[PDB]
């Protein structure tokens, strides 16, 4: 038997449609939206104050309109994905993004050195990605709004705060919601007996290559078994794509200054590690958190080294 107070608010899920609510000022909002986010912090368990008036709530998909609308926006419907977003933003907002050598890094905390060197990495590739919440979030992490680009990061790649992570793992989920179709790689191995037989590869698998640092000896020539026995060679022929990616396990390699774009340093054994991340501009850098070096030259246990590319092809033939 107790009055009604009421005030107008919005409500959200892309912070890009805002949709009109009048609520009642003696039920909390968890009680009228489900879960509530009133920027990033979780306003379920309280009442609408007269401070509320006119602001902007997200609120999970379950209208029939706020699903599409998530949908547009973030590519997925799962229910959990915000949740795990807005927890992993409760993190974020907290860690500190310094500006270091033009790029911006995240310094240490929470175990976040793998995701300090990807978001030192996406600055460095040219990419596009396909959901427009990542899009968005991407070219605000290169002005310096990091925080919201990496709770995506996290919460795109299923990944907790807090706990150790992979790089090229990290890139590779990243990497399927990127335009990647046009990339193009084309193979060949040579048998001394079998012959010759080339194969052609788009998409993700056109930029990641597992089995050596080198983009160079890539294209040389690899050695790899043949179904008949004896050790064939492979090249790298025909190459189409803003860049290539080769990952090995980490194993101490030297890092000669303008033959890459950037590089994934690992130390530590396989349970619990260190990443830093080496660049390569007028000389070579190491970027360790909010830590930075220079050098001549480099040596250390390298796992990931990223190439720029356009287009490579060469002129022996098949
Ligand atoms: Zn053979």
């Amino acid at each position: 038997m107790r009055e009604v107070r009421t005030i107008k608010v919005f409500t959200t899920v892309d912070n890009i449609n805002l949709h009109t609510q009048v609520v009642d000022m003696s039920m909390t909002y968890g009680q009228q939206f489900g879960p509530t986010y009133l920027d990033g912090a979780d306003v379920t368990k309280i009442k609408p104050h007269n401070s509320h008036e006119g602001k902007t709530f997200y609120v999970l998909p379950n209208d029939d309109t706020l699903r599409v609308e998530a949908f547009e926006y973030y590519h997925t419907t799962d229910p959990s994905f915000l949740g795990r977003y807005m927890s992993a933003l409760n993190h974020t907002k907290k860690w500190k993004y310094p500006q270091v050598n033009g790029l911006t890094s995240i310094k240490w905390a929470d175990n976040n050195c793998y995701l300090a060197t990807a978001l030192l990495t996406l600055q460095q590739i040219e990419l596009k990605f396909n959901p427009p919440a990542l899009q968005d979030a991407y070219y605000r992490a290169r002005a310096g709004e990091a925080a919201n680009f990496c709770a995506l990061i996290l919460a795109y790649c299923n990944k907790t705060v807090g706990e150790l992570g992979d790089v090229r793992e990290t890139m590779s989920y990243l990497f399927q919601h990127a335009n990647l179709d046009s990339c193009k790689r084309v193979l060949n191995v040579v048998c001394k007996t079998c012959g010759q037989q080339q194969t052609t590869l788009k998409g993700v698998e056109a930029v990641m290559y597992m089995g050596t640092l080198s983009y160079e000896q890539f294209k040389k020539g690899v050695q790899i078994p043949c179904t008949c026995g004896k050790q064939a060679t492979k090249y790298l022929v025909q190459q189409e794509s803003p860049f290539v990616m080769m990952s090995a396990p980490p194993a101490q390699y030297e890092l000669k200054h303008g033959t890459f774009t950037c590089a994934s340093e690992y130390t530590g054994n396989y349970q619990c590690g260190h990443y830093k991340h080496i660049t390569s501009k007028e000389t070579l850098y190491c970027i360790d958190g909010a830590l930075l070096t220079k050098s001549s030259e480099y040596k250390g246990p390298i796992t990931d080294v990223f190439y720029k590319e356009n287009s490579y092809t060469t002129t022996i033939k098949p």
